[PDB]
């Protein structure tokens, strides 16, 4: 099991961080979400499909900069819904095939009514997310580190 991004970088078998880089919506109203769709961003697969069958869950998922400041909402996770930042790990996702597949977290998150101006700043860290890999097979549990940065600034308007 592994993974790669949509900036050419990756993490191998065992574990690892790397960066993401995700272009934002420019404008976001309050009452409205800000969506960060990662589905487009990191890829996973299985390296022994055959035999094996792996897990995938969202251990941890954590807000910084004008995110941690600016914004609440939730994160979606194959097809679920929960709080971000994230207050416990989900459900398992299966990957079974050496074909590259979607990791499919989504953000939704919402200004908070003190927001105005520009709300996250371009370059800026905005979340990092935990992927937890598993499988039926051995002990193996590691952790795949995505570090999120915002390509753009993001601004809500007064
Ligand atoms: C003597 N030979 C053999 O033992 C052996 C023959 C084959 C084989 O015949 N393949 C066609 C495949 C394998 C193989 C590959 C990857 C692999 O582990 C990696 O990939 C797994 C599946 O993604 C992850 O669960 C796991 O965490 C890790 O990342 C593990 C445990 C075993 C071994």
């Amino acid at each position: 099991f592994a993974c790669k991004t949509a900036n050419g970088t990756a993490i191998p078998i065992g574990g690892g961080s790397a960066n993401v880089y995700v272009n934002l919506a420019p404008v976001v109203n309050v009452g409205q979400n800000l969506v960060v769709d990662l589905s487009t961003q990191i890829f996973c697969h299985n390296d022994y499909p055959e035999t094996i069958t792996d897990y995938v869950t969202l251990q941890r998922g954590s807000a910084y900069g004008g995110v941690l400041s600016n914004f609440s909402g939730t994160v979606k996770y194959s097809g679920s819904s929960y709080p971000f930042p994230t207050t416990s790990e989900t459900p398992r996702v299966v990957y079974n095939s050496r074909t590259d597949k979607p990791w499919p977290v989504a953000l939704y998150l919402t200004p908070v009514s003190s927001a105005g101006g520009v709300a996250i700043k371009a370059g800026s860290l905005i979340a990092v997310l935990i992927l937890r890999q598993t499988n039926n097979y051995n002990s193996d549990d590691f952790q795949f580190v995505w570090n999120i940065y915002a390509n753009n600034d993001v601004v809500v308007p007064t």
